[PDB]
């Protein structure tokens, strides 16, 4: 059906380990979106023709307004393209850095909305395993968007695939190889939660080898200036036993949430 003739190609809109992505418009209907482009040879050489497909599948079909869309898909001969819902305000990666810290109302709504949208996940029994700022792309109207659906998979499961860059955001039963399941994303919530108060995160290190360390033992400790509601919330989800990590309903029902996010359930 589609293929890249029709469309008129833009700006780069960022790059990944095998995506990248450009800013598009369709010919005909001057439809705006984003082109994740994917070269085959690197696909085949780091054998992940399984993840991509995952993806595709997963996304494609999920509807949610906090959850970045996929339109469909097309390759030639040596690339593949993902068709996306293009997010004009970037990632919350960049805005943190711009900010270096968000304020706690600012970081109570972001959670708000991404509790909303693993709340949506979860009850397809589907763990996104990859949460984290790069990932999570900002509307036009500033709201908080999931997207990155390429280690996302269904619960129960273990890793088959080589874990490649930062340890930071995963939960000790992954790293350590373990069976995981839906708590593996409130964890990462917690890392997120922190990071967004903080400007890092809390299990930050020099080495792998170390990161390794501070994560199995969850050694974090808090700034002075880290408020007891937000501090209360955050140590609830950095639980090392799974099943002692909260609800999603329990993090949206949260005091400290409450009181200073700007979006409902
Ligand atoms: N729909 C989109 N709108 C705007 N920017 C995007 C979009 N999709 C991806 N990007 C940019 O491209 C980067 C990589 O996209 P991603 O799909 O995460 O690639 P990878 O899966 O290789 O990590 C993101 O960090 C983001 O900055
Ligand atoms: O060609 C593909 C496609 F059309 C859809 C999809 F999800 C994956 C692929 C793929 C993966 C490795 N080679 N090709
Ligand atoms: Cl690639
Ligand atoms: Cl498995
Ligand atoms: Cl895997
Ligand atoms: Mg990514
Ligand atoms: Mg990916």
């Amino acid at each position: 059906q589609w293929a890249l003739e029709d469309f008129e190609i833009g700006r780069p809109l960022g790059k990944g380990k095998f995506g990248n992505v450009y800013l598009a418009r369709e010919k005909q209907s001057k439809f705006i979106l984003a082109l994740k482009v994917l070269f085959k040879a690197q696909l085949e050489k780091a054998g992940v023709e399984h993840q991509l497909r995952r993806e595709v599948e997963i996304q494609s079909h999920l509807r949610h307004p906090n959850i970045l869309r996929l339109y469909g898909y097309f390759h030639d001969a040596t690339r593949v393209y993902l068709i996306l819902e293009y997010a004009p305000l970037g990632t919350v990666y960049r805005e943190l850095q711009k900010l270096s810290k968000f304020d706690e109302q600012r970081t109570a709504t972001y959670i708000t909305e991404l509790a909303n949208a693993l709340s949506y996940c979860h009850s397809k029994r589907v763990i996104h395993r990859d949460i984290k700022p790069e990932n999570l792309l900002l509307g036009s109207a500033g709201e908080l968007k999931i997207a990155d659906f390429g280690w996302s998979v269904h619960a129960p499961s273990s890793r088959r695939t080589t874990l490649a860059g930062t340890l930071d955001y995963l939960p000790p039963e992954m790293i350590e190889g373990r069976m995981h399941d839906e708590k593996v994303d409130l964890w990462s919530l917690g890392v997120l939660c922190y990071e967004f108060l903080v400007g890092k995160p809390p299990f930050e290190a020099n080495t792998y080898q170390e990161t390794y360390k501070r994560i199995s033992r969850v050694e974090f400790t808090f700034p002075d200036f880290v408020t007891e509601g937000a501090r209360d919330l955050i140590s609830r989800l950095l639980k090392h036993n799974p099943s002692q990590r909260p609800m999603l309903r329990e993090v949206l029902e949260h005091p400290w949430i409450t009181a200073n996010s700007s979006k409902p359930s």
